[PDB]
């Protein structure tokens, strides 16, 4: 697989990003999970935890797929501290919750 990415990231409260991606796949074996997903996010400007990619706009007519990928950077931070772990239980109040 060959992923050429044109990443664009916007990080607010949840550090969400938007990137342009094309994976070139060699007709022979089924696409790999890590190869596409890792190279997609990693290239994406993010780690493997941050890889969320839905929909894919195919422009070319050869054998590679293009589209937009979504990435979450909170996946690792949440995994390290665990979402089911008592982080504080109270919430924030910096002049506005959002």
């Amino acid at each position: 697989m060959d992923l050429i990415i044109k990443e664009k990231r916007d990080n607010p409260i949840l550090k969400r990003k938007e990137i342009k991606y094309v994976l070139k796949f060699d007709s022979s074996r089924t696409p790999s999970r890590e190869e596409i997903k890792e190279l997609i996010a990693k290239h994406e400007g993010v780690d493997k935890e941050l890889v969320i990619v839905d929909n894919n706009k195919q422009l070319t007519g050869k054998h590679e797929i293009e589209g937009y990928t979504k990435i979450y950077a909170d996946k690792p931070s949440a995994m390290l501290y665990e979402p089911d772990y008592e982080l504080i239980r109270n919430g924030l109040k910096q002049k506005e919750a959002k």
